[PDB]
């Protein structure tokens, strides 16, 4: 009689409804602490795992459909509870199923306040501090990327996808900008670059762009799963013998499944020679030039022009936090702008080159920079080197462990350069018949059938996928501080017992 | 003590850091419980107005520089405080600012939820709730929209800019799939057609997906800022005339400026003739269609093609929550699909029709859903209807207030169709008058002057803008349901006080 009684159009902006605001927000903060609370307990499931159609019928009776009428605010507080009830615990040690996982509370506090402050990047007039803040901490990544203070520019953008979609609109600005007013038929047939091992992200920006698939290029991978530079000059040479225009490489700089790192250098060399753009997704690497032991991996980003970069991935900023660094500055203005009305606005009393608005693909924009700029000052570089390093060794440490075992069988002849750990789990059964197309058929439904028990025990959760000719194999990942050893021994042992119960 | 030799990494998930992390999060909240009952409170101001320089120059024990070494919990709360101390209130009563404004309760803690659960919408692997959440709410939408109750299609997008960008890739890949594979020189000269007061996203959509910006052909419109539907259909003759191939129309639907609404009948008319694709920007006017009363401004939209409609807008909820809705199912999906490693994955144990992120220009997707579905919960249909249609009334209001008074003009002859109410303050020195060049540029630079004396006391907070020919005139807009009548007075008279000043 006290919440059940009460309703949304009670609460503030409603005549002193301060007092029932503030205790409905703590009563909701209440129920989002015991969630955080549970999160780190590893007696906890990952997931009460349900098919969509289960959720669909009431369970139980959780109620998604909606009505005319409003619900009660007590109601509205039991479905913050059964929400976060049905929902997978990313935050999980044991979560190891995607490239983010983990839940920093001081991003979570960013968030928290990000969402209070309810505010649009586009101009300086409305969001003056998180303008500066991310002006600030754009041109610190750009000085860890290496780039010089002379030039430089950059924006947050909603996920890494749109990032690389922003680099390829650039690389294009730069070298035809007349495709801006006349279309890219007005052009001739430009043609870009990127492993086949890179990200979809690129084939889809090209589909997107006018490029059409046919004409993003994939280059060759070596055993490792890295660019084979000869391959990538070799498509070049073919594309300009055959009056083809080539403009732009993505490397990547950690790739999705491997791990594997691109020989940016190389690469680079052979851009400088042949003028092309030289874009490096480290969207899932970009976590490492954190670390002094370990951006060697990246050497010859300092060489990009530009660079795709998700502290959401290794970092563990909350979703989305992505970044596109560009080292020539003007290139997104020049690319971007519609000076429309009305937004953008030069007789402001304040320096309009603030409303950075203009040289986005958005118009209303998610402030994405307070969550990761507060996580920057609560734990210093030296912070995110810390958990970077311990993430890597307890990869390491995996991969030793699994590596000469006639239980698993490794995806790739070489070290992880990266937290990606690649492997089959091979039943007693499969173990030496050997190697066959037979073989292949079988082992390529182990993944599916041990991921389908995890998610029912709901113990852990790890991704699976094919590539190539290869079969369906584990992706082991790591990024959450809150994963340990005993996690991983965990876990070892839980695709064990797992492989021994196939028959359902 | 108590902060002072605290960290970050003394907290969750370090070992012993449960009752550090609760407390913690709980004096966050403390400050944020503090900014919420301020936001309401009129006795504030809605912003405390800084040049970039002065804030970058040092604001006392706040520094925006990042270092090696950690700040201690206490200065990580005092960020937090200073943060909020220096930004702009958009929940205020008298914050005019945008087309978003205010700060819905149910929406603020849906989004502290959404946080916590911090999750991607591409699977229902990981998103199962949320994902269901969608699709129940989608198609809600379309039934609004008056589209059929089954099939049908849409997701949630970053933007209502990019919601547009989506309904240009879908009508592309229906009417032209090769350009997928092939790009656009494979299909020369397709033209899209948008109003000339039409959102700038249709002409940043139109250059980054190849089209040029010199084949996004702009419709005349009239005095009330309408598309004249004429004009659409010569402009159309026009471009296949010269061996253009036209296909899509941008209809809005309440526009940014003006609040116009499209004739979406008489161009559905004029598109079903031709062939043409037909969009509806409902970005803006989309929250009408809540009300009986007023949705039939968008009457016609039952025939469109694609609609994009921006809940954040109009029916309040918390940045970013927009749509875009497709009348015909598989367009996306055929148009954006890339079918990947990775994940995706079709040999699942669930059916993996309820993944739905290959339909998505995104990969990885923010949960922009809760928060509204949650908002749906605790208002019902009748709680946004009865929101919209008071903001609608005041707009009226202010309206009558202002239109047969020397101190200020009507920038067009017309009443208000949405909440946005467009005039120019007149000094007395421009009474009366006659319109030249000469006086124009007097007049531009009134509206500015009175905008930056607004930012300087902080009292409110209201847009201005030029369009075509027509010097800069303010553009009130009503979207805060904290927005009472006496507020609309306040910045009336604070405009005429500034006005000679």
């Amino acid at each position: 009689t006290d919440f059940s009684n009460l309703f949304a159009r009670d609460l503030l902006p409603a005549k002193n409804g301060e007092e029932q605001t503030v205790q409905f927000l703590l009563e909701v903060v209440d129920i989002l602490l015991n969630y955080v609370r549970k999160t780190f307990d590893r007696s906890t499931k990952v997931l009460d795992f349900h098919h969509p159609h289960q959720l669909l019928e009431g369970m139980e009776g959780f109620n998604l459909e909606l009505s005319d009428h409003p619900e009660s605010l007590e109601q509205i507080l039991v479905d913050c509870r059964d929400t976060l009830k049905y929902g997978v615990r990313t935050g999980h040690p044991r979560f190891f199923n995607q490239l983010s996982t983990g839940l920093d509370i001081i991003g979570l506090a960013g968030e928290w306040l990000t969402s209070t402050a309810n505010t649009n990047m586009f101009t300086y007039e409305i969001a003056p501090v998180f303008v500066l803040m991310e002006q600030i901490t754009l041109k610190k990544m750009r000085e860890i990327v290496g780039w010089s203070s002379k030039d430089g520019d950059g924006i947050f953008s909603p996920g890494g996808a749109i990032s690389n979609m922003y680099s390829i609109m650039a690389a294009r600005y730069k070298y035809f900008p007349e495709v801006k007013t006349k279309g890219m038929a007005a052009v001739p047939k430009l043609v870009l670059f990127t492993s086949e091992q890179s990200h979809y992200s690129i084939k889809k920006a090209g589909a997107a762009l006018g490029f059409g698939t046919d004409n993003v290029i994939l280059i060759k991978c070596n055993e490792r799963g890295k660019i084979i530079p000869a391959d990538f000059e070799a498509k070049i040479l073919e594309a300009k013998q055959k009056g083809y225009v080539p403009f732009y490489v993505n490397a990547t700089a950690g790739t999705t499944v491997y791990g594997a790192f691109d020989p940016i250098q190389e690469i680079a060399d052979i851009c400088e020679k042949y003028n092309l753009w030289l874009h490096v997704d480290a969207a899932w690497g970009g976590g490492l030039l954190m670390s002094r032991k370990h951006r060697h991996k990246l050497n010859g980003i300092e060489r990009a022009n530009s660079v795709t970069w998700n502290p959401h991935k290794m970092m563990g900023v909350l979703l989305q936090c992505s970044a596109i660094l560009v080292k020539e500055k003007g290139i997104l203005q020049g690319c971007n702008q519609m000076c429309a009305g009305y937004l953008f606005q030069p007789d402001k009393q304040y320096d309009v080159s603030y409303d950075t608005g203009d040289k986005a693909i958005q118009c209303g924009r998610h402030v994405d920079i307070f969550k990761f700029w507060l996580m920057w000052k609560a734990k210093g570089t030296v912070g995110f080197e810390n958990q970077i390093n311990k993430c890597l060794e307890l990869a390491e440490y995996l991969y030793a462990k699994i590596k000469n075992r006639e239980e698993f069988e490794m995806v790739f002849n070489g070290e992880p350069e990266h937290t990606n750990v690649c492997f089959w789990y091979i039943p007693q059964s499969l173990r030496g018949v050997p190697d066959s197309p037979q073989r292949r058929e079988k082992l390529h439904k182990v993944a599916p059938k041990i991921k389908a028990l995890m998610m029912e025990s709901g113990t852990t959760m790890v991704g699976y996928q094919p590539q190539g000719d290869k079969a369906n194999f584990f992706r082991m990942v790591i990024s959450n501080p809150a994963a340990t050893q005993s996690d991983i021994d965990f876990l070892i042992e839980e695709i064990e017992r797992l492989g021994q119960d196939l028959h359902h």
